[PDB]
Parts: structure tokens; C-alpha cells; sequence
């Protein structure tokens, strides 16, 4: 509260570390569904159903331009990619599997980097 803060957890390297995680995300073999925004003119249903589209390129641009106030808003956008993928894709599809795989890969990197 006013004049009462817990000790400052060091956040100076967060930007760089989130960038590194994102690079690892971008270069994963199963990232292909997520690299660019879904083409809303070419994918029937997507626009109406998915209220907040997100993709890796959009996250990279937001990151590079200071649009994440903190590491948690970054993780919210990453998770949004996978949440959308689950909303739109059957688990037993290539893309549904890719999303589960990428979520798993992300969350380990996330824990190991910021919670281990
Ligand atoms: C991620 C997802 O729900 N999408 C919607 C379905 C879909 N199909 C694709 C084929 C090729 C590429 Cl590169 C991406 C896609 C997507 C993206």
C-alpha cells in the first residue's frame, strides 16, 4: 500500500528474455499455423467466432514497439494464440495438435525463465 512495497523483483531483463522465448516459439517446427494472422477473408467463421485474433508476428511487433507494459501482458497474448486455436480447431487435427504442442513448449520456457 502507500509507502509499503515488497522487495523489487528485477525486471530489467524481461524484454530480452521474452524476445528469446518468442524466437524459440517462431522457429519451432509446429509454429506454422501461428506465424501470421489468420486470413479473415479466406477462413470462413474466423472473424465472427474469434473475438481477439492473435499470432506470433503480431506479438513480435507489439514487443518490438513497447506495447507490452509487463511480462504478464506478453504471456496473456501468447496464451490467447493457443486458446483461439482450441476454440476453432478439433484436438484431433494437425493444427489442434500443433496448438497443444506449442502451449506446452511455451509454458515450460515460461516457468524455467521466470519461476525456477
Ligand atoms: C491457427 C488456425 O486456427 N488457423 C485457422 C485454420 C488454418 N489453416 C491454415 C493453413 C495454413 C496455415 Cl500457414 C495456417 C492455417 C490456419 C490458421
Amino acid at each position: 500500500s502507500m509507502s509499503v512495497k515488497k522487495p523489487k523483483r528485477d525486471d530489467s531483463k524481461d524484454l530480452a528474455l521474452c524476445s528469446m522465448i518468442l524466437t524459440e516459439m517462431e522457429t519451432h517446427e509446429d509454429a506454422w499455423p501461428f506465424l501470421l494472422p489468420v486470413n479473415l477473408k479466406l477462413v470462413p467463421g474466423y472473424k465472427k467466432v474469434i473475438k481477439k485474433p492473435m499470432d506470433f508476428s503480431t506479438i513480435r511487433e507489439k514487443l518490438s514497439s513497447g506495447q507490452y507494459p509487463n511480462l504478464e501482458t506478453f504471456a496473456l497474448d501468447v496464451r490467447l494464440v493457443f486458446d483461439n486455436c482450441e476454440t476453432f480447431n478439433e484436438d484431433d487435427s494437425d493444427i489442434g495438435r500443433a496448438g497443444h504442442n506449442m502451449r506446452k513448449y511455451f509454458e515450460k520456457k515460461w516457468t524455467d525463465t521466470f519461476k525456477v
